[PDB]
């Protein structure tokens, strides 16, 4: 009986969660909320957590095979260099956005009864080294997001080199495997949309609790982050796209004139993908060559989400702050590096980057298996659909921009 | 040098195990049996244990893709509804069969020196929740039958939805994967028949011991179960099939008249599969439409083993009773739910349902990694080929019945 | 990266140049400068190999087992696998007796944890056999467990083939696409070998910049001792094993080498059993051998049938035993024979294949690479690998040309 505008569907359980919560954080005892409504956001949280392991790894084998030299011609060398440098700046700017806003801190929580401890971050030599997983199976098997990453990328570059192989038997294998890995990837996102369908219930319970148990003080903080994000996203559009459209030859204000339909679709769809027969239509409607908008636009569909990278920058900081954790330089620029990858393999479905955030949380020090960490995560997971729209939308823009700059080079 | 009627082959080591045992549980010291002949049933037990994990999972991804809406047309909606409601009643009736007989209890054993403890079955909220595996890889990797299941069925439903996909790249992946997962499944059953070949040795040692060390008191108890099963199987045939054949239009006593050859083959083959060019032949020799007996008969080959579902009902109870464990309501109707699935993905080979029993043992509270549990399992594993015949046979009948009732609807 | 040279000479450069930056800094300077600074670079190397060890035991053996599996090979190949299996089996026997003559390692006595290597107590036979049917195959791979992993590979790869014999199509296509996927893991995994093998000069540099830094000059001999124990076993294999049965059948054994010159030298410098196949099959035709005979056997001997590796894995397991202070027992003696047969059977035939695959046979005698001491002794002999890899690679290639010629006479 449940099938509605799947974005409005959430926004309904969200403004209506905040309200069933807030009041039962008065008249009633939110240990009625705690015992009864809470397990439902938990069923939600977990269902995502599930996907986090397959879809880090499955994704990155695929996505790594997407860029791998020598697997892309020089028409695509001159676009990946763009994609990589653009989405890297985006997280830099997400860090500096959430460095301006203190999104979270003062939302101080300590769920175990004890405040989050950071287990002692060890000698550099070991921390680097300790990421070549000694048994890659083990890595996936239990947890280990980092090695699991290094092992995906390593495989995914190898995978491609076997398609270059002078041998047939070797190539058909190499392929059928790369195929099977994708399809895991895909089927795994199919499960995302699965859970995303449970999402209204889940998101209901999630801020029926942030409102129930964090008082009204969270409301601001949740907004503070939204602000930190959007005002960074449009700070990205202005200080980052318009900045280099002007550098090359494309009239930057009129760029938006033709690219209107794409971005709005990207916004309300909350799916970088959904907006591609809208993006490529727009792409043709601005001089762009058949072969150029055929490579780049549907490759920027998955790889190249500046909107996600900035998101995962401000999200990692919202968790740091939540816990009571000084996110250190170094682990600063880890966020830059890890949210680049974290973006690179973020689906471009509905709630992709919220799951993929785990990867970058995990890599700075905050493992989702840590009551405190996974509390601060369960919170920002509640205002995700609200970020997912500006997010999705920039992600789509960033492909139209790069397509246009490299169009000028050809 | 060993190649005989592979069913008579076992029944030889079985009546000749019970005899080498029983006597060496007198004149000689069955700590000669314990040290010398026993490791040979163990090599057997383990070899099955091995398969249990791949073939729960590989099976259920495949088998879930077999039913998954929307993957089956309404000709098969009107048969799966049958299959699911029939095999469900079968375990209900298996529970009530072994509720009448006390198959096991008084076979009280305590192998660790200590009697089986049940580790404390925790808060409902957690027990449900705690089956969305947090890392699917982990789940399989170490043990975890339940989540492993949930994740199978969740994947296999997703898998199918990608074949519905408007995209080609997406469908070919989705396929090659679903292909690879099968073939695991298959190659895994190939290993079953492997082990099943060692089985005569294995089954020899198994009741050369139940006879050596349990006294003669077991002999009855082993029969008690056989009784509890067969008199449940033919109680199924009479009170369940004849009951609804009479409800629709098919003359129920004459149904058996044409279906003779199928059932006997099913009996001696001990392979639901072997009996399909025999089942479909009989299916044509009773008015059934080419398209109807083409869908349902070879789909009832794997899915829809009323005979297995009942088996796993009475087996779970034989272990409960063996240990000294009151199998509780709830975990009662768990057995109903779990042995439905446990049946749904039971191979339809030789010794399929014996392995797949673990899945349903495991799910009530008795994990095969618990000396006591896996002692009670190693015993009933010895009279498996004796059940496997009545079992196999009903499984085959249940497809011919459903085919005939849904034939009347068309 | 600017780094692309004769990839074998490339290593031999960082090796004679490691030994020299090491040796001296084990005087003037304090090799706790070496220890803190240059050492992690060999470790990045060691680890990168270790990575591969698990996939490429398993992926390899599923494939390789499907290579032999009856009934998957006709009687033209029955009469060659029987050769291959008996030849490579004797090779490790001869590797054991080579390193039984030389004491390669011992007196290189090390105890890294501060404590000397303990052997954890090798349990009742019944359990030790039994305990190799992995109870959860996933578990096995997942965490470590080389032996079961193997048993489970070989068990699958035999089954895999049986499904291709299947009267059913749906059953065969699956069976295949899977057996395809598993290969390609296999293959992609060895692509990663060559990857690491490219880092190798750095890695090998650091590795004996240390064995030279911290083991004094005493190691230098010991490292050579092994090389000796290997080569003088390899050419003891050629003379006492090949020439011995070429003379038994009909082929003039000294003139055999006359036509097979080009193949062996290529095999030597390539350090790649595979690279030397359009060289091996060319020579194979230039000695009467039938089109159908040298088409089956030579490129099947490419991967399966590395006498040169089997002997290597024999002397290597002994170099580790000796290093630690471990009496390698009979039983675990003939384990080495059995395990280095398989260990060879699925050794890639790439560059540094058999060094990785050694882990499989170390692991199966009692020395698990997860044991500081064990994986110290391993990191050492890993440094003089490219030096062995040449004689090794080369014999591996010879042994296919021999078997091809003997079974040629039978046809
Ligand atoms: N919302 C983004 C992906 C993400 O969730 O980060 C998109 O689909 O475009
Ligand atoms: N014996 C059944 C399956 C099972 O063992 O439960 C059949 O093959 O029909
Ligand atoms: N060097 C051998 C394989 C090995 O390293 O053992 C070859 O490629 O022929
Ligand atoms: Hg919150
Ligand atoms: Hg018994
Ligand atoms: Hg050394
Ligand atoms: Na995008
Ligand atoms: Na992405
Ligand atoms: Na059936
Ligand atoms: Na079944
Ligand atoms: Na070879
Ligand atoms: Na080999």
């Amino acid at each position: 009986y449940i099938e509605y505008p799947v974005l409005q569907k959430i926004l309904i359980g969200l403004i209506l969660g905040a309200i069933v919560g807030l009041i039962l954080g008065h008249y009633g005892y939110a240990h009625a909320v705690h015992t009864y409504v809470k397990p439902f956001g938990d069923l939600f949280v977990r269902l995502l957590k599930m996907l986090v392991m397959p879809i880090v790894f499955a994704s990155l084998v695929v996505g790594a095979a997407s860029i791998s030299p020598a697997r892309l011609g020089r028409v695509g060398v001159k676009i990946v260099v763009y994609y990589l440098l653009t989405s890297a700046f985006a997280v830099t700017l997400g860090i500096i956005m959430a460095r301006l806003f203190n999104p979270g801190a003062g939302i101080h929580l300590a769920v175990g009864g004890q405040q989050f401890q950071p287990h002692q971050a060890p000698p550099l030599v070991h921390i680097l080294l300790d990421i070549v997983p000694t048994n890659p199976f083990g890595a996936l098997a239990n947890g280990q997001v980092l090695p699991t990453i290094f092992f995906a990328i390593i495989l995914g570059i190898a995978i491609t080199y076997l398609m270059n192989s002078e041998n047939e038997k070797v190539r058909k294998s190499a392929e059928t495997l790369l195929d099977a890995i994708n399809g895991l990837a895909e089927a795994m996102y199919k499960i995302v949309n699965g859970v995303m369908q449970y999402a209204p219930i889940g998101v209901f319970a999630l801020i029926a609790y942030c409102m129930a148990e964090q008082g009204v003080h969270v409301v601001g903080e949740l907004a503070k982050v939204t602000a930190a994000v959007y005002v960074g996203l449009t700070l990205q559009i202005l200080l980052v796209y318009f900045v280099l459209l002007k550098i090359y030859g494309i009239d930057p204000i009129s760029f938006i004139k033709h690219a209107k339909d794409a971005m709005l679709t990207a916004f309300v769809t909350r799916s970088s993908s959904g907006t591609l027969p809208v993006t490529m239509r727009v792409a043709k409607e601005m001089g762009i060559s058949e072969g150029i908008y055929s490579f780049t636009l549907p490759l920027g569909a998955t790889i190249n989400m500046d909107g996600t990278a900035l998101y995962q920058g401000v999200a990692t900081f919202f968790i740091a702050n939540a816990l009571g954790s000084h996110l250190t330089v170094g682990q600063q620029l880890t966020i830059v590096l890890t949210a680049v990858l974290a973006s690179i393999g973020t689906a471009g479905v509905p709630g992709a980057g919220a799951i993929m955030l785990a990867m970058v949380l995990h890599s700075v020090g905050l493992p989702l298996t840590d009551p405190n960490v996974a509390a601060a995560y369960a919170c920002i997971l509640g205002i995700d659909a609200i970020l997912d729209m500006g997010r999705t939308m920039v992600n789509v823009t960033g492909d139209l921009t790069g397509t246009a700059i490299v169009a000028k080079t050809e």
